[PDB]
This record gives structure tokens, C-alpha cells and sequence, in this order.
């Protein structure tokens, strides 16, 4: 298992614009298009992102290309973030995947806001961090996905995904 396979399990793959769990216009592998309510603003962003007139639909390769950029952007965002970088540096390879996952889903800013949990992760207090991470809107909104990520942080194994 690796970060790509993990996020592909968590986000799925859709070749037509869809709305995410929060109601936003998305396409491919969790690629957020816009927070605007307009399908047109969504189609425009999509065409901008792909470099072609898509009429809201893309092929698998296009989906995967966006996905590669997003994972890359995620990792680089973590490494440029003064609050996140130290956490990441401290972690083993599996747990690093868990943090990248959170950042892909909720952006750097959002994760950077989990002050207490980040400190607990840094100190390698697994059980405590797992309990703290569960007291969040995130967990209440996407309980199944949150549980998988959290289990990954607690255990440091890919069990939740097997
Ligand atoms: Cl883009
Ligand atoms: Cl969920």
C-alpha cells in the first residue's frame, strides 16, 4: 500500500463533475474544482485545469494526471509549512502517508489548525492523539474515512486499508 493507493480508496474515481461530501464541484480522484455553486464556474475551472474544452468529462489518464499533481502539491505544501514540516519529519513512512491524506482532503491550513493533535503526534503519543483527532468536525462529517486515517496514526500500519 502507498499514498496513492490509499487516497484512491478514500476518494474514489469519477470521470464526470460531481459534488463532494460538502457539496462542492469535484472531478477525478478528489480533485476540488470550485467552492462556487455554479456548474459553469466548475466547467470553466475544469477546462482551465485540463487545457481543453471538456464539457465536464475527462478520461482516466487526465484524472490520474490531476491526481499526481495534487499529491505532489500536498507533500510540498507540508514541507513548506512551518507547523507541519516538523511533524512530518518526526514521523515514520506509514504515518507520513496519514498526514498527507489529511492535507489532501482538508488543505494545509485546516490540518495546521489541529494544534494539539499535531503536538501529540510529534511526541509519539498515539493513543492520545487518536482520541484528540476524533473531537473534530472532520471526524463527525466523514466518520469512516476519519477512522481509517486515525487508525493509521495509532498503529502505524496499513491495517484499516486492508
Ligand atoms: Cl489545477
Ligand atoms: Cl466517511
Amino acid at each position: 500500500m502507498n499514498i496513492f493507493e490509499m487516497l484512491r480508496i478514500d476518494e474514489g474515481l469519477r470521470l464526470k463533475i460531481y459534488k463532494d461530501t460538502e457539496g462542492y464541484y469535484t472531478i477525478g480522484i478528489g480533485h476540488l474544482l470550485t467552492k462556487s455553486p455554479s456548474l459553469n464556474a466548475a466547467k470553466s475551472e475544469l477546462d482551465k485545469a485540463i487545457g481543453r474544452n471538456t464539457n465536464g468529462v475527462i478520461d482516466k489518464d487526465e484524472a490520474e494526471k490531476l491526481f499526481n499533481q495534487d499529491v505532489d502539491a500536498a507533500v510540498r505544501g507540508i514541507l513548506r509549512n512551518a507547523k507541519l514540516k516538523p511533524v512530518y519529519d518526526s514521523l515514520d513512512a506509514v504515518r507520513r502517508a496519514a498526514l498527507i491524506n489529511m492535507v489532501f482532503q482538508m488543505g494545509e491550513t485546516g490540518v495546521a489548525g489541529f494544534t494539539n493533535s499535531l503536538r501529540m503526534l510529534q511526541q509519539k503519543r498515539w493513543d492520545e492523539a487518536a482520541v484528540n483527532l476524533a473531537k473534530s468536525r472532520w471526524y463527525n462529517q466523514t466518520p469512516n474515512r476519519a477512522k481509517r486515517v486515525i487508525t493509521t496514526f495509532r498503529t502505524g500500519t496499513w491495517d484499516a486499508y486492508k
